[PDB]
């Protein structure tokens, strides 16, 4: 929850959709999910299985993630 | 064509932060990263690793990935 009784979310603008909405789209189907609720499920995976295990090596792989999530042709 | 305006990123929004946002804390702290950088760096991370290779006996994990993104009950 983290509030009372029903669990608070906010209003979250992002600047993406041609990658990320066209990616949901496999995950959303495959998920039977919303592209929020995938985003939303799979940003805290992220968070959760690489801050909780955030390695020493990875360390460095973090910018991977980000340099390589915006991939270039 | 019409890229750009068709063919490009397209601002996206969803609605949480209570636990979005309070993750993306720790990985905006750890990862020096925005949230919009990491929802979004860590979503494509996460097709990329796992819609990439979505293996059928991961199906079941998927769950898991829901159920475990709110670790309360």
């Amino acid at each position: 929850m983290v509030e009372s009784k029903k669990i608070a979310k906010k209003k979250t603008t992002l600047a993406f959709d041609e990658d990320v909405y066209h990616t949901l789209k496999l995950v959303s189907v495959y998920l039977n999910r919303d592209m929020t609720e995938i985003i939303e499920e799979a940003v805290v995976m992220w968070l959760i299985q690489n801050k909780e295990k955030l390695p020493n090596e990875l360390k460095p792989k973090i910018d991977e993630i980000s340099k390589r999530f915006f991939p270039a042709k």
